[PDB]
């Protein structure tokens, strides 16, 4: 089945954050596609993938980026498709430096910023299986299932270990 | 004309704000309310307002808080809709609070966060629209034309 | 005997941290319930727990999160008992997210917000001992003993060792 | 009639903050005493204060410094009372230095900690308001009037 | 007389800092020219100003932004060219966002990152004219004649 | 021989960080005492110990401490000896709340600070001799013996190794 | 009446800021020099100025910069005098970069640094003259006469 | 060769992030020196070294340091020629202070500053090639055979691996 979200990303380090928002797409049976796209080395690729992801067919771009984070934005700036952000966790600025270069965007070009890290990668896959549910009902009845069993998995009192 | 996006804020003096959202929308004609919920003086009124978002029709929900801002994400706990986060600045800390207090919710209930500011608001109001527009084509032209003129009205040089 | 404190907390890995609020209680002698409530995850829960905890006798909450931390705040939102905060350190931003999360309360509902992790979490059951105390002889004098002998404990000089 | 909250600040120019912790304290009718104190220009002053608060009838400190601000820190080290600090802005740093100065004590020794600024002064009044409340049903009465005043009072939309 | 330096700007609002370098260029007698591209905005207009600068005789960029200030680096991805990099101040955030946006690239594209604001944009000028001054006498002496007029005009006291 | 230089600080853990201090004051041959001085374990220890300083003969005080580190500007509130002032690592914040807590005194009360962990214990005891130089010209050739030894101890070219 | 404290600043525009320091000392009756001295504009006065410091008495230095402040560090560099540092507020970032590069010293050249701004500049001349009162018993009897009235000289409550 | 680029760094320990420079101007075939150079123990080698640059034929100086990372700004204090500053990641705050050290330079005197840690050496070089490729075909030949591969060399795919 053709794709309705792509998720981006700048490297295969990258995949180690970005894996996860892949697995929960997969886990609530949303058809996507998982690339590289490097807005530093291949910013034709960019270009080229972020021009055509409308008539592609896709609804929503994932895209994940550490440091000097331009991926998300530069991707927004060309498509109108939403686009969500993800930081990934950088050496130095622990995810701050991604944080800040992603989720700073001007007036007029919008990137909606997750968490830095695997939270953020995750909660960019739900994010988009929200926009989703608005026109798939059988993904929103998944999507109230997944949000169920998350409330109910939650136990009245901890653990106690050594 | 039943709205499809709920433009909700934490106090009157978020609105200097949250305006730029309520301009846009009304600027690409998307139906929409706008109100004061705050999360801490009526955390009554946000759980029903998120409760009930999805049956009243509403679409989207764009949350803006300063602060300890827990406004978008409580509403996120809330509703299965897209919640999207301004971050409005605050006296001290510049919303840099504002801005953790709303990006860094942990995996399973999310929050889309914009910037800081009149940026994020204006930013939030066109997410929101770039989701509808999914569905809606009248729309996504008004949006595409949004973003023409946008593009197009750069001037090439600066002015003295 | 009838819990009047409630330590709460977001998660069981929330616990690693605030199990140190729930020693120095028993340290105390204040009888106390530890549960987990999660502002994101079970609001629900956490509306209820929060409406009841005075009806219940409970004088003290303390509430410990990390990352985007919204349950100190929420709890202080629903109850008028004294609501003291703990911020859980985080991977990427060590608890600094947690700590202006919880801190940075608009004027009119507060939280008492403790240190980053471990310390905090130790202090905020000190800090809801000295409340206790106020109305309560014995515990008075038990905290009274309890802060001379950690006066008392500390050495006139450093050891010296490789 | 003698006082159960110790209002403490680090100077006059702090007073611009901590005069909203003195003015809610007056509106819920508690009986407190607002004063100067700084522990870096007066620190016997701060020792005789903190040590004889206990015996003195006072039952919470609210504490406000800013800079490298001890105030707060220094008082909780004398007394087993509960003390709460206030964060004060200040010029360069916007009360970061406060806010990490007064909440990073280490275990063994608490310092409630609110918001930077004006905020948290009044917070701190609310939180010395809720302990008092525990002990004093006419108390506890007048600051459920206060808390729903403030929910009831929250408009529901903004203005122009 | 065709231009060796570019210096490029998200905004008009960003002149304000960017009009520092501009002057610098003129005082040195450096021909360049100054425009307006915006990496967000006109996205298309970047992608070829960059490509064919190194073919139009540009030797140098600079490129001035804020917020998330991605111009420079976008650029950088499109020229051999050196691309220099000026931070712009930013309302929130102060440039802080701006300096982590453009400095911290990773290995394989280079941004040569000068400080927030006017300085930074003054220094981007200066570090142009070092860059050509290898390969320009005439402007090496311009230069030196420069370095020494700073170093000799700062006073020996303040004054009152 | 009596001491000129006092070392303290708030715990037995931040000897790691202080006993680089006191193995340089022994190395310039500065008499000196090393203690633990709790601000706020120990508050009547400190008042007594900075008040009686000058009478006892010390000239300096170095005092070192962590997370909401008071010790240094609580000791310059009672003597009018210079205090010099080490932010000792924490473990959240990785000292930056040490560094703020102690550099930032108001005008009135000065503590000299030096840089976060170990180099600002070293540094504090150079910094100590400088001042005990002035007036001892014994010591003040040796601190010029050991800052020309630095000087020429920095090799021309790196070490190239795997 | 030679000078025995030399007071240096990067610029004329750090003198808003020094003068406390200058004010200070001459309130106390410490002669001193106040100078300026750039560690970027004018290296090799700095290098002069340190070189011979002790030699033409002097026994303390006072070193005020802002931005990417070197001033302090470099004057230590060339003198076994005490240097102290005193971090200058800068427009963008508040002197937090004053602030770290005047206190991140490696071991082996040090630097005593004060706060941000005109706090640090009073403590870097009261921390002078701490200095110098080891040795001057009057210069002591002023300094325990300034400190003495610093303390008596807070008032007990504040003012409306 | 006579070199045309000159490496300096503030001690041993900087070269683990500045042999990255070293590698990279070795691998475009751009003669170098690789130096030690200590603004703060050998400021008067600092300011032989910088004044004499120009004369011997360097174009370009690319300098790093960490902490309080003076050595470029002194460095570009002495010199015309252009000087690249690179942050070396600090231990307590990651290179913040490297960085803010380096780059936030008064008008007037620049330092064009790479990113913190080994990304930033290695751009320092490149940076530095594709300065003097502006003067030099063969480099400039060289530089854009680099760039070419590094864009031919990002799969359009991540390995998805345990
Ligand atoms: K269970
Ligand atoms: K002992
Ligand atoms: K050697
Ligand atoms: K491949």
């Amino acid at each position: 089945s053709a794709p309705v979200v792509g998720i981006i990303m700048g490297s295969q380090s990258d995949f180690e954050t970005m894996r996860h928002a892949d697995a929960l797409l997969t886990e609530l049976e949303i058809p996507h596609e998982t690339l590289i796209v490097s807005a530093h080395r291949t910013p034709d690729r960019l270009a080229d993938y972020a021009r055509t992801a409308a008539e592609r067919g896709l609804n929503v771009i994932i895209a994940g980026a550490g440091g000097a984070a331009h991926l998300p934005g530069m991707c927004a700036a060309w498509t109108r498709l939403p686009v969500l952000g993800v930081p990934v966790e950088s050496r130095a600025l622990k995810g701050m430096d991604s944080l800040l270069s992603i989720v700073q965007m001007p007036g007029g070009v919008p990137v909606g910023t997750l968490a830095i890290g695997a939270s953020g990668a995750k909660n960019a896959a739900l994010l988009a299986a929200s926009i989703l549910a608005l026109y798939n009902p059988a993904l929103a009845a998944r999507l109230e299932t997944f949000r169920a069993l998350q409330t109910a998995s939650v136990p009245n009192s901890p653990i106690t270990e050594d």
